[PDB]
């Protein structure tokens, strides 16, 4: 990644003190929400996965599918479950995992999003615009600066896998830790984009002011149904359409 050049492509916010009180702050979801799930980057990640529930676990193909999906349904990330109950460690399991996509033959500079979320951070309407991921930050990074978006982020809150089980969306205390790492005071000051609608869910509970769920194809009903009070589009470059006014000075 250090020989990339294209604009974007170095990290330009501190990774790892009050704050003005009225700060609005516009939450990212990176993972098929910074990049279209159709990049079928999410079914590579989840063959890896399945390979090390059957490598590591020992687990045949099925059992695997099933034990996976269940820990993914109900704690956000499989890696939860396999910390908790199987005594993984989550540092190594990501170097097998995400850490080994070949995401540089897949990830190109976004020039449009890129465009984008310039025109939103110069509207003065929203203060931060925060990553919000349940990948870690290997991972969370190579994504931004293959996009070429890694200068338009004020922060990032991603799921320390350094845990040994690991706070992460959709539970309450990862929005938590995004408020107060990104500074933000109230979640009425808050919007939120994300592909998984127990995601959305969250948020729109916890008070954020809106709350975009986005699907490109079809609801992945693992990661939930579209829930109350959401807005849905299917492409992030449809944020101008339905929150308009947050791109206007
Ligand atoms: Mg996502």
């Amino acid at each position: 990644l250090e020989s990339l050049t294209h604009p974007g492509s170095k990290v330009t916010f501190p990774i790892d003190t009050p704050q003005n009180p009225n700060l609005k702050v516009f939450f990212f979801d990176i993972d098929n929400c910074l990049y279209k799930s159709s990049t079928r980057i999410h079914d590579l990640m989840q063959q890896s996965i399945l390979r090390f529930f059957q490598t590591h676990l020992k687990l045949s193909p099925e059992d695997a599918h099933v034990l996976n999906n269940s820990y993914y349904k109900e704690y956000g990330l499989a890696i939860r479950g396999l910390v908790m109950f199987h005594k993984v460690n989550a540092l190594e399991y990501n170097r097998l995992v995400d850490d080994s996509l070949p995401l540089q033959d897949i990830l190109k500079p976004d020039i449009p999003l890129r465009n984008m979320l310039l025109r939103l951070r110069q509207s003065g309407k929203i203060d931060k615009l925060w990553l919000f991921t349940n990948a870690y930050k290997n991972h969370a990074i190579r994504c931004l600066r293959l996009l070429g978006i890694a200068d338009l982020f004020d922060g990032l809150t991603y799921c320390d896998y350094s845990r040994t089980t690991l706070v992460c969306k959709p539970h309450v205390k990862a929005f938590e830790k995004a408020m107060k790492e990104s500074g933000l005071a109230r979640y009425e000051n808050a919007y939120f984009i994300d592909d998984s609608g127990k995601n959305i869910e969250t948020g729109i509970k916890l008070g954020m002011k809106t709350c975009i769920h986005l699907v490109e194809n079809e609801v992945n009903e693992i990661l939930g149904q579209t829930p109350e009070g959401a807005i849905v589009i299917s492409d992030i470059l449809e944020l101008p359409h339905v929150v308009s006014d947050l791109f206007l000075e």
